[PDB]
């Protein structure tokens, strides 16, 4: 593996770019009816921090490609003016979906002229309750991954590509956390 | 120029991204003394929001090419001993800066430095000098690679100069 600390790549740097340009047209194809602009009427892009900034990033580039005019704002996930505007929500990693259900609940109540939700990453598998974006890059298994945005106790969320975490890595950690926790 | 609303582009995405390798190189150099590494010891990112996500996007990337760990934390417009690296689209007057190292400061990282994408050197109202910088701007209005127009063009991918034209008819619009 190209990464000492991973077992496997899943999707690299390069196909998450491909599969998101599809999602683009998606989306630009979705809203040409609404009629958005810079400043009068952007699509409002909702970033739920942190692991989505890199995502965020990537992807507004790619919808202004498509012509997709996006204005951001940032929502903290440890916590969990759109009234009128159309809202996507951003989200590295869909699993249990309890995160995005009270993000687009919570969203609901400002009244925005419609809201869906975009992640870069579904774990269609790991769902706690029913749940269902409307635009999804990837799907992986029930598998811990990084990269991407996606950390492991803050760490290697720069990874480029999107992997799976070797044990060894979180064993070693976890039982320096405990011994720290010990003395 | 290739967009409706820029007079002419100062830094394409290539361009700042050739920019952002050289820093970054200089950064893994400067910080090879200090024994970085994944969970034990990362290099703190603290990044202001809101512009300067994308620049902080793509230049944790590029660090980890370069062999510098990283973990983020954002501040908006677990420290102690640690190093930290603050990142911020654009330094101006430098008074959003100075507050903001001051204030991280009070939480005694090992270190603090700033790492900026785009300084006006000539818009200063105290003096400020980053460690880095990956580019200089003039007395100019721009936007794209994060930085705004009253929320608007953060996702352009180049440093453009915006058109007057559009902040003329906005500033009117807003009646
Ligand atoms: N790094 C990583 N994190 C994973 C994974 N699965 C769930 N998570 C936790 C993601 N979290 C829960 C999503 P849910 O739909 O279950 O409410 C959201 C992200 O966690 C907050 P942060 O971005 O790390 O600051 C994974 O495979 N890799
Ligand atoms: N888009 C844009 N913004 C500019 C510019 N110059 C100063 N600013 C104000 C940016 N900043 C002031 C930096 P200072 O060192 O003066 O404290 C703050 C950035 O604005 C906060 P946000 O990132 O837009 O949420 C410019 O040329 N283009
Ligand atoms: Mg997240
Ligand atoms: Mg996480
Ligand atoms: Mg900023
Ligand atoms: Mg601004």
């Amino acid at each position: 593996c190209k990464y000492d600390f991973a077992t496997s790549v899943l999707f690299t740097e390069a196909e998450l770019h491909t599969r998101m340009r599809g999602v683009a047209q998606r989306i630009a194809d979705d809203y040409s009816n609404c009629n958005l602009k810079p400043l009068e009427n952007p699509l409002v892009i909702v970033s739920v921090l942190k692991g989505s900034f890199v995502f965020t990033a990537d992807m507004v580039r790619i919808l202004g490609d498509f012509g997709v005019p996006t204005r951001v704002e940032f929502l903290r996930a440890s916590s969990y003016d759109i009234r009128g505007k159309h809202v996507l929500v951003l989200e590295d990693i869909l699993d249990t979906a309890l995160t995005l259900r009270e993000v687009v609940d919570s969203l609901k109540k400002s009244e925005p002229a419609s809201i869906k939700t975009l992640v870069a990453i579904d774990k269609p598998g790991g769902r706690k309750i029913p749940f269902t974006a409307e635009y999804v890059v990837a799907d992986v298994p029930n598998v811990f991954v990084v990269g991407y945005g996606l950390d492991y106790d803050q760490s290697y969320r720069e990874v480029r590509d999107v992997v799976i975490l070797k044990p060894s890595v979180y064993e070693t950690w976890g039982k320096e956390l405990e011994r720290r926790k010990a003395a």
